[PDB]
């Protein structure tokens, strides 16, 4: 209840490509063999994973990057969802050392941790969906809040952010209301902030309103696919668009896939 988890295959040098990804929640990745090509857009790196590589992306970040097969063997990318509420129950164990962190950056949202095999070992049977080893809670709690604290210090980075950054206010806002005709007047007056001040968060990002707006919905879209809902017509209404056209559209140039083929990428 507290993870959703995802495997994908890669054949020989397949891609994925994604482009104003939204991350809705906390994610982690990696592969199972072999070695991938990663190449970061925002930050304009690119270098090599393997089997020990995770790869955390940031709540509320807005993703361009591309993930390219670099072996023969066919290749299973892990991908991990964790829910806003076993986020929290984590805010006990990290600051817990607060002043530490307090002298760390906030601008990394894709980070690399290469791990050890208890690690993976833990992760995958994660999204085994605990059907072998089941887990405490509080075993995972330690686990998972040690692994964020260890990959903060490495990069001296903010990587669970806070309840009152402006960002998380304004897509939880959106969230509670996916098919409301959001425009930059509402938002102002939800927050009862200046619009001078919450354009810095879509500025540093690089997206327009639209785009934000956009992504927020594809990314709401995702989620429902991800429950077993499988009426396409359905879910580029429920998630807040006026077309399946224009969903379509914007799906398929955020996650280069068009809706029905990731549909049944989840199955
Ligand atoms: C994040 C990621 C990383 C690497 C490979 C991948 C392959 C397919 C789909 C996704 C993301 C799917 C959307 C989500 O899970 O919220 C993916």
């Amino acid at each position: 209840k507290s993870f959703q988890t995802n495997v994908y295959r890669m054949s020989k040098f397949d891609t994925y490509i994604f482009n104003n990804l939204y991350i809705n929640d906390y994610k982690m990745f990696w592969i199972d063999s072999g070695i991938a090509k990663l190449i970061d857009k925002n930050c304009l790196v690119s270098y090599e994973i393997n089997s020990s590589s995770i790869i955390l992306l940031k709540k509320n970040s807005i993703q361009r990057f591309s993930l390219t097969s670099l072996s023969d063997e066919n290749i299973n990318v892990s991908v991990i969802t964790i829910s806003d509420s076993f986020i929290r129950s984590l805010k006990s164990y990290i600051l817990g050392d607060l002043m530490i962190r307090n002298l760390y950056s906030e601008n990394k949202d894709l980070l690399l941790w290469n791990c050890e095999h208890n690690d993976i070992a833990v992760l995958s049977e994660v999204v085994n969906g605990f059907r072998e080893i089941n887990y405490s809670d509080e075993f995972l709690k330690v686990f998972f809040s040690g692994f964020f604290s260890k990959v903060e210090k490495k990069y001296n980075s903010i990587f669970i952010t806070d309840d009152l950054d402006a960002m998380e206010k304004i897509s939880c806002l959106v969230k509670s209301d996916i098919t409301r005709n959001w425009r930059w007047a509402d938002i102002c007056g939800e927050l009862r902030t200046n619009r001078m001040i919450l354009k810095k968060e879509l500025e540093s990002r690089g997206v327009k309103f639209r785009e934000l707006i956009n992504s927020i919905r594809i990314s709401y879209s995702i989620s429902l696919m991800k429950t077993g809902e499988f009426k396409i017509k359905q879910i580029a209404y429920q998630s807040g668009f006026a077309s399946v056209s224009y969903f379509s559209t914007v799906f398929k140039s955020t996650m280069n896939v068009a809706p029905s083929e990731y549909l049944f990428m989840l199955t």
